[PDB]
């Protein structure tokens, strides 16, 4: 398929700020969400689950389509916990109708990214809602229960390479598992509404125990109370993946330079930019705006 860029008719940067600006005042004020962890976390996920279904063989998938408002994506067993992101940003659509579905996905993990202090995001506009028969089949999406090999195949499905899969994995300093969406039951580490290169350092500083959650699926365990999936222990089983999260674990700077490149990589995957596309927008925060 070729999936061009078409931007909003007539819509220019200052109408994305506007969108941002109101996803950003919402997080601010729907703060008590999951034990007041807030919605940042839920909207990163959100954007990595509507990017995350491409296949780069015959570029089906990825966020253009915003298929994920239909059904057959939305009640995906991999997509479980995310209703929770589109019933957040359902008003904010309201209020902006022009928007693409795929254009406010997107912008959702952008700003959720920004607004909890992480690096800029540069965006572009353009996503087109395609039809329901365009929306992916189930099952794109990746287990948690599986090694370093299958994380390596698996993400070269995405073209991403191993910094790239390391670099994005980092997200998981956020939010946490919750047995009933997921089988998997914890919090990464401390600080899960501020993103930092946290998810590295507890990596290599913990403790880790493997032990079998409620649902009676692995997990690893650490005496502070944080947990690991077997595909984020996989980083250090890998030796290709340790010596990068090593290198995240010792420099943020580093880490959010690649997060910042891996994640709009991911974002526009399966788009094609036309030569007169508006190039990216670096968003304003709601602090640098003084609101
Ligand atoms: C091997 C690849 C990945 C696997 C197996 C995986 C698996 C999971 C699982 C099982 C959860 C918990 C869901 C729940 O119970 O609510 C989760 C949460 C999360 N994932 Fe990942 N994930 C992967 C990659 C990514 C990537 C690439 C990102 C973004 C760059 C990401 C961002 C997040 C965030 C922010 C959360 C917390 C959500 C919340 O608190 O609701 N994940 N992931």
């Amino acid at each position: 398929l070729v999936h061009v860029a078409s931007v909003e008719k007539g819509r220019s940067y200052e109408d994305f700020q506007k969108v941002y600006n109101a996803i950003a005042l919402k997080l601010r004020e729907d703060d008590e969400y999951d034990n007041y962890i807030g919605y940042g976390p839920v909207l990163v996920k959100l954007a990595w689950h509507i990017s995350g279904t491409w296949d780069k063989h015959d570029n089906t998938g990825g966020s253009y389509g915003g298929t994920y408002r239909f059904k057959k994506e939305f009640n995906d067993p991999s997509n479980a916990g995310l209703q929770n992101g589109f019933k957040f940003l359902e008003p904010i659509h309201k209020e902006f109708p022009w928007i693409s579905s795929g254009d406010l996905f997107s912008l959702g993990g952008v700003t959720a990214v920004q607004e909890m202090q992480g690096p800029k995001i540069p965006w572009r506009c353009g996503r087109v809602d395609t039809p329901e028969d365009t929306t992916p089949d189930n099952g794109r999406l990746p287990d948690a229960d599986k090694d370093a090999g299958y994380v390596r195949t698996f993400f070269q499905r995405l073209n991403m390479n191993d910094r790239e899969v390391v670099a994005l994995m980092g997200a998981h300093a956020l939010g946490k598992t919750h047995l009933k969406n997921s089988g998997y039951e914890g919090p990464w580490g401390a600080a899960n509404n501020v993103f930092t290169n946290e998810f590295y350092l507890n990596l290599l500083n913990e403790d880790w125990k493997l032990e079998k959650n409620d649902a009676n699926n692995e997990q690893w365990d650490s005496k502070s109370g944080y947990m690991m999936l077997p595909t984020d222990y996989s980083l250090i089983q890998d030796p290709k993946y340790l010596s990068i999260v090593k290198e995240y674990a010792n420099d943020q700077d580093k880490f959010f330079k690649d997060f910042s490149k891996a994640f709009e990589k991911l974002l526009e995957n399966g788009i094609t930019f036309p030569k007169d596309a508006p190039s990216p927008f670096i968003f304003k925060t709601l602090e640098e705006q003084g609101l």
